[PDB]
């Protein structure tokens, strides 16, 4: 009885996996039988619950605090991961922040807060992933359906921050080929997390939420484990021949 | 189990050979009962069926030429008759064409579009009609839609598919059926081989395998695409785990 | 002179009424001689021809069903016969179709594709064969090919997605006579077709709600699509080649 | 008829000292616009462009500003309105090219590219919106490699994909002033930047003359020729005209039909 997309005796790291989409990727890869490094930066207990979750279903994990806005903290994060589990097969760039505002009101402090994590951060996560990763490995980065599909106004700073991700992946896949490493991006849609709720107020968390379901031909919201399942396939052996691509997981939204 | 289709029934057009075949075998290995459609290759159709039984699923092989819209309806009513239900339809059948616009006859257009564009349209259609709720539709395109020369006619036949799927996914939502396309690129079959001989300044001079190996250099993974490479993306897409991929075109080429 | 077409001859399919009449009047305005192609509406076409005569450019009406290839061949033979040259060729003629995928018929698909897709391909081919060196080919798509996905618009959208793939490759084939190929992909240009899809109240009221879609707060008119077409097929538009230009004003 | 002329309009182009920007700025002048020739390090060529524009019956002025420093950007737009009294058109053109494998790419090298190409352009568009007449025009410059694959080109190509995403949303925001925002995505326009990129992506570039590698890239165009600054400037011309209005929020690629 053939079991697909498994990751047994493979190590995976997932920036900002304490809560939200990243935490499901952390678990899924754990379920499909990867050992998992669960990076957080502000949510220490949240991360220890994800380490706990992955252990209960028969694989190992350690949480590692790191601000991935800080390239040396990223060097240490990858340096520490390989120190612990011995190697690293999978690196998922998940960590991100949202911003809202009309072009006229967007400040220098605000451009940077956003770009420092979502774009520079993810790029430098990807850098140390290539240096630290084994041959046949997997980088995965997170964009947004807004990058180019969705056209939310007063969403320019955020969308641009992920538009750069869209352009990194097709080229990274050329560069990363000489360690036989595939690079792909996932562009989630409206995944239900603390972030989705902060961007719906633009009332109740769930009342707002109940509108977005009436917009997917599948009449439900996207949830973190809907994106996780697409990253699990992509970091599997099976899905090696998807390379340099931005997958969009929105449900037809 | 994740990625498995235990209890599910599928149908794959042009699954006697090439990507078609590898799709059918993969769906089987995942737990699906596979309908295997051919139009000219019953021997390989019957081999595909037999390989699907051996690994311990079930299959039949119903002859049907998907240019003929009544042969498509029959293909599907017979699909539902033999296994009882249909969950999954994979529109895969296709022909390549080559030529400069200046030398493209009517006959050559009608040949290419009747199967690649129109045929696939009325597979998607008779899929929606015949499918259980929560089911799955896949159509096959090419990475060359959105630029090798003398490749207009075929290229545009698949650009139409890239357009259809986004809308279909709107239409098809009311039975919660997801519709996506795969845009394969450089996959080792008689179609890839008959192509490599045209878009390589030597072509007939070199050997299919010598050409095949030239193209291996193109991928940053430094290898060739094989039907099992594509089969696996479809399988995920038609798993319940692939649900939240909907209305999209996945190019599977290896960075090419 | 800026993007003027003084000394050129153009041909526009379905230029009797619609964006085409406007592309025809526009290429006229910029000093081109214009073949005006109709199939069903000679009285409209005659209005266009006069309006191009009336701002001091020559023009003719030629009946041709761009679904019948033989008639495409005659139209291009006769156009070169009259003006002795053809520099620009605009594939405009198209039809609209609504329906859930479950309802679409072989007949409906073939009514659409015959003209929207297959017709445009063969206008394009015949353009290549008759066109002077350094000439121009425009094909007509929709912002729905890809950009937007409306329910029950699958057939039409497909018809124009085919076009998007054609122009990229066409631009390479046609470059062996230094001819550039592009599509403009309109997006709600007020016309007789808009009023159909608009319907799916009065026309003018179904437009006032349409206005709110553009961040420029206004709908689209043939001139909006025509100015772009005039640029692409000018000398100065040469370096735009093998492209789709979605003219929607935001939408 | 005299079509897309910009008579009585005022325009600003960043880095209109050399390359594309200059041809952009000479084009707007030729089309009747009064032009503000921004530059950071090339004051003489900037001045030659102002004189070349004054020569064809319009007016121009060179302002110095480094569009890496956001306060120099505000100073640039404040000064430009001060001199000519208004501004209709804003062309974010300034940019740099970088080559390197992800691994070799550094913090310093990364900030160097993003601070001008991405951050710079964003804030040129912020201040343009704040200074521009209603009915005006924002253009940003992108690249045909942002999404249209070239090795050791991630950092450059990245910097520009951010622009593509920016112009689609800028179109909406800028709509409350009936302002069209659009990007041009140039290909390999012959410039000192093209020659620096023809040196790296050619079998043995330094063993070749810039013209040699040029002729080589020409054989790759369906138009058997190299694109030139005037080829992009002609397209910018259309976009910023009354007539180009219904192209809003899109990214146009001017490449001659290939790389
Ligand atoms: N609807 C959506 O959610 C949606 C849609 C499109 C794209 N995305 C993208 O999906 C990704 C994740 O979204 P989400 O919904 O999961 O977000 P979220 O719930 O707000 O969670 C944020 C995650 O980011 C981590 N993080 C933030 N700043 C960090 C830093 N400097 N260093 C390390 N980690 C940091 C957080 O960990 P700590 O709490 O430990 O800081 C947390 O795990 C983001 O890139 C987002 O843009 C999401
Ligand atoms: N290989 C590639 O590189 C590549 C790249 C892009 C896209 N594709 C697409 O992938 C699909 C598979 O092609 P392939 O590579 O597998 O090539 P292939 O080996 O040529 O396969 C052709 C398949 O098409 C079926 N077919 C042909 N005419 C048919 C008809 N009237 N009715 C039903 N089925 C018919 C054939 O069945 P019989 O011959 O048995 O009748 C055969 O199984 C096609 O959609 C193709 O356009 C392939
Ligand atoms: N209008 C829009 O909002 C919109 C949006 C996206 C795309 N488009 C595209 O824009 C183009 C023009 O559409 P429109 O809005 O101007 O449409 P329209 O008002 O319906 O005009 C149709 C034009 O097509 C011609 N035509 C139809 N069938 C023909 C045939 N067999 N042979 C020759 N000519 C034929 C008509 O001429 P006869 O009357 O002589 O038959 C008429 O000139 C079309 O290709 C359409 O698909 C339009
Ligand atoms: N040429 C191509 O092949 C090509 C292809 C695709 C895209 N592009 C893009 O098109 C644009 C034009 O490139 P190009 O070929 O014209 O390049 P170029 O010859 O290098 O010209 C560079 C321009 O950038 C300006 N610049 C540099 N740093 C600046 C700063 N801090 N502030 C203001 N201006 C600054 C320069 O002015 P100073 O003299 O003052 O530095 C000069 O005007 C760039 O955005 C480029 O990325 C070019
Ligand atoms: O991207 C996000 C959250 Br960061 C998003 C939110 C709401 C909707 Br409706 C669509 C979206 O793409
Ligand atoms: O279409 C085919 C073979 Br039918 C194809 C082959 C190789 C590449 Br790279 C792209 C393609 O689209
Ligand atoms: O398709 C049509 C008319 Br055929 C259309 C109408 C309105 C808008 Br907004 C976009 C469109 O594409
Ligand atoms: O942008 C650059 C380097 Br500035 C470029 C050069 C040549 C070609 Br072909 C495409 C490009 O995008």
């Amino acid at each position: 009885l053939h079991i697909p997309g498994r990751l047994d005796g493979k190590v995976a790291l997932v920036t900002g996996s304490g809560r939200g989409i990243g935490a499901a990727v952390a678990v899924h890869l754990g379920l499909l039988g990867a050992k998992v490094v669960v990076n957080y930066a502000n949510s220490p207990t949240h991360a220890q619950k994800v380490v706990d979750e992955i252990k209960q279903l028969g694989s190992d994990a350690i949480a590692i605090k790191a601000d991935v806005r800080q390239v040396p903290e990223i060097v240490r994060l990858f340096d520490e991961a390989v120190a612990h589990f011995g190697q690293l097969d999978i690196a998922v760039s998940n960590s991100g922040v949202v911003s809202f505002g009309h072009l006229k009101d967007v400040t220098e402090e605000e451009f940077d807060r956003v770009f420092s994590l979502n774009t520079r951060g993810q790029f430098f996560v990807a850098r140390e992933a290539y240096k630290h990763l084994n041959n046949g490995g997997r980088i995965i980065m997170t964009s947004s359906n807004t990058s180019r599909d969705f056209s939310v106004p007063k969403f320019s700073l955020y969308s641009g921050s992920k538009g750069a991700i869209d352009s990194f992946v097709r080229i990274f896949s050329k560069d990363c080929g000489d360690k036989k490493i595939t690079v792909n991006a996932v562009a989630p849609g409206g995944t239900v997390t603390d972030m989705f709720h902060d961007v719906s107020q633009h009332y109740t968390p769930e009342e707002r939420q109940k509108m977005a379901a009436h917009a997917s031909p599948l009449h439900r919201n996207g949830f973190p484990e809907d994106i996780a399942r697409v990253v699990g396939f992509l970091v599997s052996a099976e899905g090696e021949w998807i390379n340099g691509k931005v997958l969009t997981v929105d449900g037809g939204a």
